[PDB]
């Protein structure tokens, strides 16, 4: 499953995204993006966890929850 997270500050990095959605299962691939060109709010990263299941867990345990000040959005990317 494709997972997007949105609402990241320019402070996330790749490797704390990572960890968050490793308490939920089996991570293949975590891709995010916090650049200048994003703002200290809007970056987004792409998450694949190949366990459907771990994935909605991860979405529905994730979502709101505040990193660096500001609630993230998760949802699957169907």
């Amino acid at each position: 499953m494709k997972i997007l997270v949105r609402n990241l500050d320019r402070s996330v990095t790749e490797a704390e995204v990572l960890e968050l959605f490793k308490a939920y299962g089996k991570v293949e691939s975590c891709v995010v993006v916090t650049d200048k060109d994003t703002g200290k709010s809007k970056g987004f990263g792409f998450v694949e966890m190949p366990n459907p299941r771990e994935a909605i867990k991860a979405i529905k345990g994730l979502n709101t929850l505040k990193v660096k000040g500001y609630g993230i959005r998760v949802k699957a990317a169907e």
